[PDB]
């Protein structure tokens, strides 16, 4: 829209506050909305004479063309060039100072709290901190001397403008809407781009971003970004500026972007030699703030946070999936492209579009095919990508260093570039960086590798802030602060257990599957009864039970080998407890219990499974949550074959199942030192991540009231010093999770004919899991009863196997 630009920027250049269509604008946006006042580039972007003082300028008169100044009033103006104190004063570069712990904030007075400096890095892959260490002098001290992790972990997808806002927000791209640098809304009929308005517009931008937290709470935000125009040297200037500003309009919070090292690495690949000059750069750039936060007394007051958005990979045009070497109707779709795809129909008039016969003319159709298709609700639930408007059905997961595109033609482009990101995010090429520098900071610290979106919470804590509510687990970030923690409580259960006993005859029930039970002392019947009261509990239960954190009818049923929370509503457990140790032995399933499952003499008729459903639906079989094959002994393994044990299995799930339970549960306790194992079904029909309510339940084993389940979850736990045995574990706790897609064949893995020791370890890797997605996913909490620190339980909660070298 028009704007009068006939107005000035005099005393105005950089003013922290956005004026309205009646003045022309001097903030360091304007010229993004094409909106600055004439004068603008005069006063504000001045250049002369460079951005260093040098011997002949010390003490120099203020001449007001300048760039910055070198005259004896810059520090008390705060426009002194950044070297000045160097060159004109006898001073160090703050990067040949010793690191010396900065254990209170040393700030001047009127400071109401340390500032924090957000420096954010476009397209900083994790390993340019080894890699690139001899060029970046100023960031290899920020890292060693600060608080750093080897790597942080982007969202999904790997793209800026979903991951610069999850850092904004807190939010998975699902929940602040921005789900691709490229969208189109089907209810505003708007597409967003990079280049373009539409952009701009409030509507897309979801959840409540780091400088609105702040705004509402009383706390000053510098305005976070910068016309790509304006140089880095002018945006360093400008904060150091603002720094000196009065108590009451400086802000305590600020935000500088480079969009390097990102623009060279389209173009030269991650490693290519061009990119030594832009981490130089860079480099040089973090050495200016930290120069010119030294002469203004602030380089042990600020808190520095020096963070990327996602990685970068080696892709190059050859590497390019076609559509149209797949689909004869190519013309017919609409395809998002590039390091993922996004498919929907070129037209919503075209009643032959057909979801299920594009999945199926893209699903392993060429040997070493370099993508695979979804529709989004089958994602690995990792990604969190699916609960959007704006996400299309049907996705295409593309592999590391490749490329989809619809049209050969298209395509020249990406052949003038030879990097590229936005995989799946626990590919190694796309993890990026995190060092935290300051007062409230640890000193000399390394934390573990963590995810991007728990550092709104702890640049909330940095400020003072209450976050708004966000994907974020806060607490779980308390090891990277020296103060300024926040320490939450467990959820209070808000479900009681039944304990029941015996109070059901065989005969009451009508199962249509019943186990022959043909075997029958006092030293051993005692010792039945003990266990069915839970005698053996603490060996099975190493943690607590879990809490059910919603209102709920459900049953504790103890067990010799396990123990679990058996739901009256929806008839199977939500959770199964057992621990396995290293020697514990496996043994196959004998004939007084194939084909049969028994009655829970505990647990009504009404309130169990049976197996003429079973029977009847030729579509669905069942499994058990505790496996059969890890019983341990024999009269200990007629409990397996409770029908309170059985699940809803479709035949191709039961492939994966088995392999699980009677191959890889052994193997893991044998590489863990024992294991303890939580299992049990997850419902998510409306792919929220959330557990699903009775009422969202959209499949039922046929003719019955047995709800099947989208998901099948374990959470495998072991003792971190693996010299220690599961069930004697002093220490800290290591954890690997899963939540398996309940799919009625094998499609997504397309080695799936062959032995399942050549594809199942691969298919569950994929869809590797976080404790706490489960805890999303069932409305259950973990680990409740443990030794340990509970922010460090909340760290376990957020881990993630990734599998990655
Ligand atoms: C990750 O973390 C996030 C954040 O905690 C989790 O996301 C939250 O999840 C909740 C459950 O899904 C969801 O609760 C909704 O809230 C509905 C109100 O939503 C609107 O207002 C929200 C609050 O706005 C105000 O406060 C904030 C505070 O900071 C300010 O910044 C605001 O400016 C306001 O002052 C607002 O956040 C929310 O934003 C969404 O929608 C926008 C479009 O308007 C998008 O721009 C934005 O990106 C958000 O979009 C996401 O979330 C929506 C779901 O809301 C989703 O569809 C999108 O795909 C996207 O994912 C809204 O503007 C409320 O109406 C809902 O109530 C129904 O369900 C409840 C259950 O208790 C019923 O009891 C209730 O009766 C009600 O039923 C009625 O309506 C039904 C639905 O239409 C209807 O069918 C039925 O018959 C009834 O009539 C429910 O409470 C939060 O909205 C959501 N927040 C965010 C930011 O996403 C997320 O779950 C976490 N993920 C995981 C895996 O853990
Ligand atoms: N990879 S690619 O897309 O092929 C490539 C294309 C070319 N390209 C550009 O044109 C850049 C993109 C971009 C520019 C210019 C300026 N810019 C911001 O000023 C900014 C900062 C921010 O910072 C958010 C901070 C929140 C706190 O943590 C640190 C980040 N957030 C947001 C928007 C999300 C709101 C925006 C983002 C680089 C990327
Ligand atoms: N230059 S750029 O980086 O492409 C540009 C992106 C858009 N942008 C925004 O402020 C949006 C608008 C809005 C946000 C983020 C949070 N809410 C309302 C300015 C920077
Ligand atoms: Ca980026
Ligand atoms: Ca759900
Ligand atoms: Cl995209
Ligand atoms: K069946
Ligand atoms: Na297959
Ligand atoms: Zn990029």
């Amino acid at each position: 829209p028009w704007t009068a630009t006939s107005g000035s920027c005099k005393g105005r250049c950089f003013e922290l506050q956005e004026v309205g269509p009646p003045d022309c604008r001097c903030d360091n946006l304007c010229k993004s909305y094409s909106s600055c006042c004439h004068d603008f580039d005069e006063l504000c972007l001045k250049t002369a004479r460079g951005w260093e003082c040098t011997k002949d300028r010390c003490g120099e008169v203020r001449n007001e063309e300048n760039a910055c100044h070198c005259s004896e009033d810059c520090l008390s103006r705060g426009d002194c060039c950044t070297n000045y104190q160097v060159v004109c004063k006898g001073e160090s570069h703050w990067v040949d100072d010793d690191c010396e712990e900065i254990k209170v904030p040393e700030c001047p007075a009127g400071f109401v709290r340390p500032p924090l400096i957000i420096f954010s890095v476009d397209g900083f892959r994790a390993s340019y901190m080894k890699k690139g260490s001899k060029v970046m002098p100023n960031i290899e001290k920020l890292r060693s001397c600060g608080t750093h992790a080897p790597y942080m972990r982007p969202v999904y997808p790997t793209k800026t403008f979903p991951n610069l806002y999850t850092l904004a927000t807190g939010l998975y791209p699902e929940s602040h809407g921005i789900v691709g640098n490229s969208m189109y809304d089907p209810v505003f009929d708007a597409s967003f781009h990079l280049r373009g308005r539409e952009k701009f517009n409030h509507r897309w931008w979801g959840g409540q971003p780091l400088w609105i937290t702040a705004t509402k709470q009383g706390v000053r935000a510098g305005t976070f970004f910068w016309s790509v125009s304006i140089p880095h040297e002018r945006r360093i200037l400008t904060i150091l500026q603002w720094l000196s500003l009065p108590d009451n309009e400086r802000p305590s919070v600020y935000a500088f972007y480079s969009e390097q090292p990102d623009f060279s690495g389209h173009k030269y690949g991650p490693f290519g030699p061009e990119m030594t000059n832009p981490l130089r750069e860079i480099d040089k750039t973090v050495g200016q703030l930290m120069d010119g936060l030294k002469q203004l007394r602030l380089h042990r007051c600020v808190n520095v946070i020096f963070v990327g958005d996602h990685g970068m990979e080696d892709v190059t045009c050859d590497r390019t999936e076609f559509l149209s070497n797949y689909l004869t109707n190519v013309d017919d779709i609409t395809l998002v492209p590039g390091t993922l795809g996004r498919i929907r129909a070129k037209s919503i008039n075209n009643s032959k579009y057909d979801p299920k016969t594009i999945i199926a003319a893209l699903t392993c159709k060429k040997p070493d095919q370099h993508f695979k298709p979804y529709m989004k609700q089958h994602l690995p639930k990792r990604l969190h990508y699916a609960n959007n408007r704006r996400i299309e059905d049907i996705h295409l997961l593309v592999d590391r260093r490749w490329h989809v595109a619809r049209k050969p033609l298209d395509v020249y482009g990406k052949c003038f570039f030879q990097g590229d990101h936005g995989f799946d995010n626990k590919v190694n090429s796309m993890q990026t960086v995190f060092v935290g520098y300051g007062p409230t900071f640890k000193y000399r610290t390394k934390v573990p590798p963590f995810e991007n979106i728990e550092l709104y919470n702890v640049m909330c804590d940095l400020l003072g802030l209450k976050p708004a509510p966000n994907n974020g687990t806060h607490g779980s970030l308390n090891h990277l602060l020296r103060t300024n923690t926040f320490r939450p409580t467990m959820p209070d259960e808000v479900s009681r257990p039944n304990y029941p006993g015996i109070m059901y005859l065989q005969s009451e029930f009508d199962l249509g599957c019943t186990c022959d039970d043909k075997v029958e002392n006092k030293l051993e019947e005692l010792n039945k009864r003990l266990h069915t009261k839970g005698s053996t509990k603490e060996r099975h239960l190493l943690y607590g039970r879990p809490a059910v954190l919603y209102r709920t009818s459900y049953d504790i049923l103890y067990h010799t080998d396990f123990e679990s929370g058996y739901s009256e509503i929806f008839l199977m457990p939500l959770w199964t407890s057992y621990t396995i140790s290293k020697q514990a032995e496996v043994s196959s399933i004998p004939e007084h219990l194939t084909n049969c499952v028994r009655p829970d003499v505990r647990v009504s008729p009404g309130f169990s499974q049976n197996c003429l459903a079973y029977k009847n639906d030729k579509q669905m079989s069942y499994g058990f949550l505790f496996p059969p094959y890890l019983s341990s002994s024999p009269e200990a393994k007629y409990d397996a074959f409770l029908v309170t044990n059985m699940v809803p299995m479709y035949p191709a799930f039961k492939r994966v199942w088995a392999y699980f339970q009677r191959v890889l549960v052994k193997k893991y306790a044998s590489e863990r030192n024992g294991v303890n194992v939580i299992s049990g079904p997850i419902f998510d029909y409306n792919y929220d991540g959330l557990r699903d309510t009775e009422d969202e339940i959209k499949q039922y084993v046929e003719g019955s009231s047995i709800p099947v389940p989208t998901h099948y979850y374990s959470i495998i736990t072991s003792c971190l010093d693996f010299t220690q045995p599961a069930d004697k574990c002093d220490g800290p706790l290591s954890v690997s999770s899963f939540i398996l897609p309940h799919r009625p064949d094998n499609d997504e893995s397309c080695n799936s004919s062959e032995d399942e020791s050549k594809w199942v370890e691969e298919l569950m890797k994929m869809h590797t899991a976080r404790v706490r997605d489960i805890e999303h996913l069932t409305g259950l909490d973990f680990y409740r009863k443990t030794s340990r620190s509970y922010s460090e339980i909340l760290t376990l909660k957020t881990y993630l196997h990734t599998y990655e070298s």
